[PDB]
């Protein structure tokens, strides 16, 4: 059905705005890409950087994945990103999340023929 690709792209490509909108943006966004359908998504990144930017992510510094995998890529420039993080007054079904917005490194994980991000590893 969904593909590992379109995946990424709706749980973590932002491109529309260059920051995040608002203290109300993770609040709006988790909920509109289906983050809080079957339980409150913990925490999430949105990257505000184009497709073709992330993607050529893939090109770039390859470093150790959290799971041990090989497969994960560090970017040389910093980007636009926004951290949702859920509250402690968050309960399913109203998922309640603060939003932070950092400039920084992101590594993701890429697989596939293209070669393309299908994971959101970390910012640093």
């Amino acid at each position: 059905k969904e593909t590992a690709a379109a995946k990424f792209e709706r749980q973590h490509m932002d491109s529309s705005t260059s920051a995040a909108s608002s203290s109300n943006y993770c609040n709006q966004m988790m909920k509109s890409r289906n983050l809080t359908k079957d339980r409150c998504k913990p925490v999430n990144t949105f990257v505000h950087e184009s497709l073709a930017d992330v993607q050529a992510v893939c090109s770039q510094k390859n470093v150790a994945c959290k799971n041990g995998q090989t497969n994960c890529y560090q970017s040389y420039s910093t980007m636009s990103i926004t951290d949702c993080r859920e509250t402690g007054s968050s309960k399913y079904p109203n998922c309640a999340y603060k939003t932070t917005q950092a400039n920084k490194h992101i590594i993701v994980a890429c697989e596939g023929n293209p070669y393309v991000p299908v994971h959101f590893d970390a910012s640093v």
